[PDB]
């Protein structure tokens, strides 16, 4: 499994647009590719696909602002925020 590519695929699914793969420095919020409800859908999908749980209070549109920067944030949280129900 390729974590970066799988994150980008989830993001593209939520945005309904593969522009996030073709232009991985695109400004997702400035370009209107993701809104609040889409953010919630993204964080839910990250939990459902990876068992990584990022609370909405840890999300920041300035930091999670491009596909590449989302991958980077998630890569940093991938151990510390990984759950596995016993």
């Amino acid at each position: 499994m390729d974590f970066k590519q799988e994150v980008l695929d989830v993001l593209a699914e939520v945005c309904q647009d593969d522009i996030v793969k073709e232009n991985p420095d695109i400004e997702i919020f400035e370009e209107g590719l993701l809104d609040a409800f889409g953010t919630v859908e993204l964080l839910l999908a990250i939990e459902n696909r990876f068992d990584i749980l990022v609370p909405i209070t840890e999300f920041d549109r300035d930091v999670w602002n491009t596909p590449n920067n989302i991958v980077n944030q998630l890569s940093e949280l991938k151990r510390s925020h990984h759950h596995h129900h016993h």
